[PDB]
């Protein structure tokens, strides 16, 4: 249906079914064992941070890769069940809708993965061009396909120039994975976000050394920030003035899988509300801290 | 007396086939993955449907979007769903599965949703007249015994001409499940409940366990790789060697595959050496195939 003119915010990246079982002790090869419990759940980056943007109060929609199927069908209702737009969805004819069986161990608590195939193809530029913009007052790219992904952010930065400062997508980025070829990514967006791993395999061993080391590779005007975990987060505008939050630890941490989600999503939802970089990362922090206490996204707010 | 009926599980198999088994704590990366429709009764329906046998299942099972799946499966299968045990508390089971490519290993994780049993009452209200044959997958025994006893009651009042062939397997180690040892023509006895046991042999199983078995009863124990063995009234063993496949790539079902084709073979008047043979036969053709086309 009728969507007003610039009032969503579109999330671009993957969305996974992950089958979550808990186990008394690892299962030998071979074997047939019943589990404690066993979740269904929607996973992917640019998936949680679109659930945690609809909790948040913001109309959103997802944009990523699906095959028509069963695991398309779950994934669907789950997204629309945390009322997400799904219009946006890239369709494919050939591949498996992404699915990750994980198994936790009650015992040690350690986590035994096997990760979705590979079968299923990244959007496109072209299946992105065929995007009427007018609708998203900010677009978010999680980093996955950087060259496809690029010809995406220049788009956009097309569509800007011929609108009003009023009428402008504000975009961000995230570099979650750190592989080579998602470092070009930097250059791209008006936030970029650059996650703990990324920092660490490239040398740093702070969120300071981080975004005093990569702030070069931004473009002009941008805003780099960097999550540390327990550290809180640490943004860098292009004044260089150093911005810090402290984290805001659960009584009790319950689940940490989709935090740094949550974390991306606030900050994107705080500056979307025309609120600071300070007031931002603060917010950004109150909420993934809220919800490691917590099962799930239920209650984040 | 056409139709064969089996009664058990049903279960949504969530399948990744990897290149080599994960370790504790790893991160793989699955080659492919597929949706199944599992449970022990449920394969050895897909296998008799693909021989040409009109089958029906009877089992347990939740409305939803899961069972819509499932019936959608049994229904391009040709499987009768009209004796489906409807239950309202709870989901369907699902169970998630690592299929170790390099060599057709299974490892299933499950999740066993407490959906209530077949009982003896869902059991009554079913027709024993359009039935050949009916296999019995050991779960709710002290349940199962009572549906078993009926079975016995209706060949009383039938000519051997007309009486119902009956099947039984004991899979799971459990103690409950050896009464049912105890009932029917056919017994299947599982490598793992046999191992549980003290025996270290399909040979040793069999003479170890036969005391247990109904007047006349075959004792089945299939044997992995190392073939199968029966034995009968006669006392005389018979063996089978396996058809194994060049390259093994999945051995989820395999088990069932012997247990329905042995079953197949048995209704359909061939010895118990041919039958025995039969089952090794389309086991092996499943083990070098993924899932269950093209075993024929
Ligand atoms: O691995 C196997 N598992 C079986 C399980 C039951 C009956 C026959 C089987 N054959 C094989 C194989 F050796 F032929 F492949």
């Amino acid at each position: 249906g009728l969507v007003p003119r610039g009032s969503q915010i579109l999330c671009v990246g993957l969305v996974v079914l992950d089958v979550i079982s808990l186990v008394d002790k690892y299962p030998k090869e071979d074997s047939e064992i019943r589990c404690l419990s066993q979740r269904w759940q929607r996973g992917g980056n640019a998936s949680n941070s679109c659930t945690v943007l609809s909790l948040l109060g913001a109309p959103c929609a997802f944009m990523g890769s699906m095959a028509p199927g069963h695991v398309a069908d779950f994934l669907v209702a789950d997204f629309r069940r945390r009322g997400v737009d799904v219009s946006q969805v890239a369709w494919q004819s050939k591949g498996d809708t992404p699915s990750s069986c994980c198994i936790i161990n009650n015992s040690n608590g350690n986590r035994t993965i096997v990760l979705h195939d590979t079968s299923l193809p990244d959007v496109s530029a072209t299946d992105f061009e065929k995007v009427d913009l007018t609708q998203f007052k900010w677009i978010h790219i999680e980093g996955r396909n950087a060259s496809e992904q690029v010809k995406m952010l220049q788009r956009i930065d097309a569509h800007n120039t011929r609108q009003p400062p009023e009428q402008k997508i504000r975009v961000s980025v995230e570099v979650e994975k750190p592989r080579e070829e998602l470092f070009q990514l930097f250059g791209y967006g008006d936030v970029v976000f650059v996650s703990k791993d990324v920092a660490k395999h490239l040398g740093f061993q702070s969120a300071e050394e981080a975004l005093r080391g990569l702030y070069g590779r931004v473009r002009k005007g941008a805003v780099l920030v960097c999550a540390w975990a327990e550290e809180g987060a640490d943004a860098l505008g292009p004044d260089g003035k150093l911005l810090h939050s402290d984290a805001f630890p659960p009584p009790r941490v319950v689940d940490t899988l989709g935090a740094g989600d949550t974390f991306n999503a606030s900050v994107i939802f705080s500056l979307s509300q025309g609120r600071s970089v300070q007031e931002a990362l603060r917010f950004g922090c109150q909420v993934a801290g809220k919800k490691c206490g917590l099962q799930g996204f239920d209650g984040i707010v």
